[PDB]
């Protein structure tokens, strides 16, 4: 029984044979990565942007140390730290981690992956990729007057010691994510969200042997993507991945939902509920933003229909799927747990109806 995170587990991982991520990912320049481009070719595979040129991505120089983070964030903040060899969550002060990080004699491999600093002084030092901000649901549809607290999952600071490892998972709410390495190196292990892979993943996630079974072996292809310093990786909706901090590293990233793969996003959300995921508490109002998106997407469809235009295939697919989700959450036998998530400014039953006829119409007049 070789368990995840251990020294033995890392020896194998570091010497295994993985098809190169180069087989599925698209490398491009910051300027080519546009909303327009993605609406044409879609966002179905990871995108690597080697140079931060034209991304709109701004951040401290490659010399920003873990020490500078203690200053700008406040060594007092209690952050979640992972005990890699045990694959268990812990809690430390940002001050203690930095003490532990800069200490040559590291007794345990500890990793920090959830430090969201948008509500801190260091926030001013980072501007996220324009494409993320452009596609982001929170950026485009979150009201300035909701009772719900706006979700802040756009700026995370990642720090890890060599050999820290994160097992296979799907980001909360099936969010896409942008990831930039400041210094050091991270190695991603990517798995395509095919119907077969999702099934196995959920099964692997609910099996007791999960920690002793490398999920990479359970699928046809597990791609290795090395993210070196200065590079920016963009992972799309539903992608199953694991990460290995190959060397002391500091990176930045953020998650975001969008209209390109709503179906997949909803699928992942439903799965996270079936598994009871602790990460799904970062996007606690996923259902709320979904109601907001449904209202905007309805307006757009109304506009195209009343003028004789046909919506792009993906938009109809996404709305059709969003309709199914909303209708599900409204079921008498389930609404008791979804009711509070419905926005004050929306009429649930009516919105779902308008959605049904606008979709039916598109189905008929086509
Ligand atoms: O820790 C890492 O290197 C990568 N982490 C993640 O992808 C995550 O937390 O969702
Ligand atoms: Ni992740
Ligand atoms: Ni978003």
């Amino acid at each position: 029984p070789v368990q995840a995170g251990t020294r033995t587990f890392i020896k194998e991982l570091r010497s295994r044979v993985f098809p190169s991520a180069d087989e599925i990912i698209i490398k491009m320049h910051g300027s080519q990565l546009t909303q327009r481009y993605l609406e044409k070719h879609g966002f179905d595979v990871p995108i690597m942007v080697p140079k931060l040129d034209d991304l709109g991505l701004r951040l401290p120089s490659p010399t920003f140390s873990v020490m500078d983070v203690e200053r700008y964030v406040g060594g007092d903040k209690v952050i979640d730290v992972i005990d890699v060899a045990r694959q268990a969550d812990s809690k430390m002060t940002l001050h203690n981690y930095v003490k532990y990080f800069m200490n040559p004699n590291r007794p345990k491999v500890l990793n920090v992956i959830s430090l969201e600093f948008s509500d801190t002084k260091m926030s001013e030092l980072v501007e996220v990729p324009d494409i993320a901000k452009k596609l982001s649901w929170v950026e485009n549809y979150w009201p300035d007057d909701s009772v719900f607290p706006k979700p802040f999952v756009q700026k995370y600071c990642l720090m890890g010691v060599q050999d820290s490892y994160t097992d296979f998972h799907i980001d909360f709410g099936g969010t896409s994510v942008w990831y930039h390495v400041l210094w050091g190196e991270k190695i991603f292990y990517l798995i395509k969200p095919t119907d077969e892979n999702l099934a196995r993943y959920e099964s692997w996630s609910s099996s007791v042997t999960q920690s002793e079974v490398f999920f990479g072996d359970k699928v046809d292809k597990c791609y290795k993507c090395v993210v070196k310093q200065g590079h920016t990786l963009f992972v799309p909706t539903g992608w199953i991945h694991a990460v290995l901090t190959s060397q002391d590293c500091m990176a930045f990233g953020g998650n975001f939902l969008h209209n390109l793969n709503i179906g997949m996003q909803l699928r992942c959300y439903e799965m996270e509920k079936r598994l009871k995921t602790p990460d799904l508490f970062k996007f606690p109002f996923f259902e709320a933003i979904c109601w907001f998106v449904a209202k905007n997407l309805l307006e757009t469809l109304k506009e195209l229909r009343e003028d004789g235009f046909q919506p792009q295939t993906y938009l109809v697919q996404g709305v059709k799927a969003l309709h199914t989700a909303l209708k599900l959450w409204m079921k008498k036998e389930l609404v008791s747990e979804h009711a509070f998530e419905i926005p004050d400014n929306v009429r649930p039953g009516h919105l779902i109806k308008e959605l049904s006829k606008v979709i039916r119409a598109i189905e008929e007049e086509n």
